[PDB]
């Protein structure tokens, strides 16, 4: 089973294919939940692009799941800052489905999954950047 087998996924060049074709041979997929309106998001995205380009690994893929408020904002964000990975089209019902499935509210969030959808780690952001302020403050509070 692979999570996104039947979902339309798009690249910056505008081409669309089904997840069964886009993510074939991917062993690890990172779901990146983000939006242009979010200042921590905009700071993390270049660090994510650097990671993606350094590893240069055809077993790995990123899928952007946008919390942007319009298709214009989604597309400009991708063009301005993202590496050459896939994203879910604006307006797709899959955006909400994925947010619900992974319990995403606050962003940025980088959820690293097996191709079947099981979570490897919800802490993709910290693994990539070395930092994740909400989770850090939460463990401080939980010790206080």
């Amino acid at each position: 089973a692979d999570l996104l087998a039947n979902i339309d996924l798009k690249k910056a060049d505008g081409t669309v294919k089904k997840g069964s074709d886009a993510l074939a041979n991917k062993k690890v997929v990172a779901l990146y939940f983000s939006a242009h309106w979010c200042p921590p998001c905009r700071q993390f995205t270049p660090i994510l692009k650097e990671f993606y380009e350094e590893v240069d690994d055809d077993q790995f893929e990123i899928v952007f799941v946008s919390l942007d408020h319009s298709e214009e904002d989604l597309n400009n964000y991708v063009k301005e800052s993202h590496g050459d990975w896939y994203h879910v089209p604006f307006g797709s019902s899959e955006i909400e489905k994925l947010k619900n499935k992974y319990e995403v509210a606050g962003i940025p969030m980088l959820i690293v999954i097996k191709s079947d959808g099981n979570v490897i780690t919800k802490n993709g952001r910290a693994d990539v950047s070395g930092k994740a302020p909400p989770q850090t403050l939460s463990s401080w509070l939980a010790a206080a």
